[PDB]
């Protein structure tokens, strides 16, 4: 039996035929689970929530809860995600998007917290006890090391990196490496660029870009103007320029 | 359908008010008392001697009323209208201290927060995710401890005080004071909280002056306490600030 | 009052000593071996290949013996070995090793692993250690005997935590911690030595005196690690405790916490 007889499946929950649900797990009202998803034992799923295909949800996780902070609120999870033990994921709020969104191929490790209205892209890694306070946007390939704490409304750029125990209060531009409490910009995620097979011309253009923004005494407005030529030439320097441009809380330094 | 789920384990000695709800696979241990309107979620472990009041809400994977990992009976007393989120750990007292861990009313204890043995939480406190109270910690009314605040043993957290995220508090936090970092450092006062509480402009103004007296005028704790005496008799809110510095045994956060 | 609760799941490949206690809604997975006098609480997940020794106590919501989620691991027959008289509190996560290292996570005897602590792949814990609430060992972390890691201590991969060392609450350890050294903050900084622990253990005043002197040689006299190790050589020959300290600086591959 794919659905263990000790599991609780709410009559309003919609499941694909091959979904697996472990013992003592609760698939609450308005939960939707897609093809090939494996729900481990002792899992609490609450809705309105959509869980896509080939996901893996480990024991003691509480996914789709109401934020502790009849309003129609939602949580949407994509495909091929791994949600480890004790992870807490809250649904969105009417006083925003009404949605917490998680894309594809993400790895959300033990006791990580995804606050209401957060948006996670694809291929992200949120290491043990990473906490997103709420309204946090995490772009593609970002890595947040163990116990990274993220202030509300913060944007974590594409391929960015945070060291363990970092406390992020400002936006992290794309590819930037950040460390400490409060978080400070240190360098670019060159190891990340190598894993993805970026060209030597692109890696050099990104190293040049970091210096314009952080190591040349330029203001945000001064740096953005100087980056315009490199961003037009390289689509990845454009990813860097855009994350600085769209920063609301200022950039991490 | 049934208020007490048939899959839950309820010890014969536990005392539950008629309308108490217990979710599936929860354990309500011996000598655990639960008051009217309380909702115990699924997968909850409740150990005693413990008294839980009225209209509380306890979420899944919480362990409430456990013995300390660090024999006369030791209690855990929880008040009314509290919210205890998932994976919260609350230990009972130790006979060598007060033999009781106490939590008042209208508290919000968020996911994975830890309340060490012999800790006392007042009313209307917010303990954000993973806040940890090492033991013998006193948290006075309306305190806000942001995500992952670590509080050293025997520390006192003043009324209406605030800690920033990831704060590591080794010293007493006076009432109203905002603390940040590891190690925690005093920054200002939570004037925002005062206004939400309906404090008068005059009370707020006297507290602002009280902060300056303690932290920005080079006074010793003794000189500061004598200078605050006058304003403290005029305003009960300044007497609260002055009393928290007077009661400091680990010194104040600077 | 059956020792194995009827609501618990015992895989038929699991090997248990006859007096093993297993609480309701606990899972004793495939290839899990449990020794005499061990008590498994309710709501515990045990996965293998795992050996759990004698007189252990494993609390509710713990996940012991899982695979590391780390992208480098690929379903290998890796192990977790836990010794005797250990206490694993509620919500603790312990992962098995990886073939890329020595394919084993090892925990010795008389350890206290407090609530929500994390023991990453290929970590080695000795004896009489205390890992306070939410301490996290990223992976390949070696914790020698009698170390105390205070609440929310974070340890970088491959770090070595020396015997009788101490970390303050919220420490972020990125380099090796020599034996007896006390470290605080993010990033961790060396402060002094755990003289309190040395006294509790019954070290002679002569040994304590020579350890205090050894700390100054390494940290307070502006010497290099090579110079410091040559200067400590004779004190190390007369005091096993100084040899323990000297060895921890010798074996440091990530540099020592300064
Ligand atoms: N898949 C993967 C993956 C990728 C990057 C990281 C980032 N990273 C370094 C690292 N790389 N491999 C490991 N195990 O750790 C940390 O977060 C260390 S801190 C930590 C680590 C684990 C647990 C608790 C804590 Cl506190 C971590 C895992
Ligand atoms: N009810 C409430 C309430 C009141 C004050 C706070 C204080 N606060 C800022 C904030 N306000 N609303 C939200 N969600 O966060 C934090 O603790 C941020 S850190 C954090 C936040 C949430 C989770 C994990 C972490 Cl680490 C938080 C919640
Ligand atoms: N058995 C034991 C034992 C030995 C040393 C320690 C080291 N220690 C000081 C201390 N001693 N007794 C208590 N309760 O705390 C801390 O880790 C403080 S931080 C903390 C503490 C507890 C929970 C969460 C946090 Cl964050 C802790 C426990
Ligand atoms: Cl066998
Ligand atoms: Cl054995
Ligand atoms: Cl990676
Ligand atoms: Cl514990
Ligand atoms: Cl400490
Ligand atoms: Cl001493």
């Amino acid at each position: 039996s794919l659905i263990d007889p000790r599991a609780i499946i709410d009559p309003s929950a919609r499941l694909a035929a091959d979904v697996q649900v472990g013992p003592w797990s609760i698939v609450g009202a308005e939960v939707e689970i897609g093809e090939g998803t494996v729900i481990g034992p002792h899992v609490v799923l609450k809705g309105p929530t959509k869980i896509g295909k080939h996901n893996r949800i480990y024991q003691f996780s509480s996914v789709g809860e109401d934020t502790p902070d009849g309003e129609p609120t939602r949580l949407v999870i994509g495909d091929h995600n791994v949600i480890r033990e004790g992870v807490t994921i809250h649904r969105g709020t009417v006083q925003d998007r009404a949605e917490t969104t998680i894309g594809d191929h993400n790895l959300i490790m033990a006791y990580a917290h995804i606050g209401h209205d957060s948006v996670i892209g694809n291929h992200c890694i949120l290491v043990n006890n990473t906490a997103l306070a709420g309204h946090v946007h995490v772009d593609d390939w970002a890595i947040l090391s163990g116990y990274t704490l993220v202030h509300q409304y913060c944007r974590i750029g594409a391929h960015s990196f945070s060291g363990m125990g970092s406390a992020i209060g400002k936006d992290v531009p794309a590819y930037v490496t950040v460390f400490g409490n409060p978080a400070e910009a240190r360098s670019m995620n060159f190891e990340g660029m190598r894993r993805r097979g970026f060209s030597s011309e692109a890696i050099h253009a990104l190293r040049r870009a970091y210096k314009v923004v952080y190591r040349q005494g330029h203001t945000v407005e001064e740096a953005l103007a100087e980056l315009a030529e490199s961003a037009a030439q390289f689509p990845e320097v454009a990813v860097f320029r855009d994350s600085i441009q769209s920063a609301t809380r200022g950039i991490t330094r």
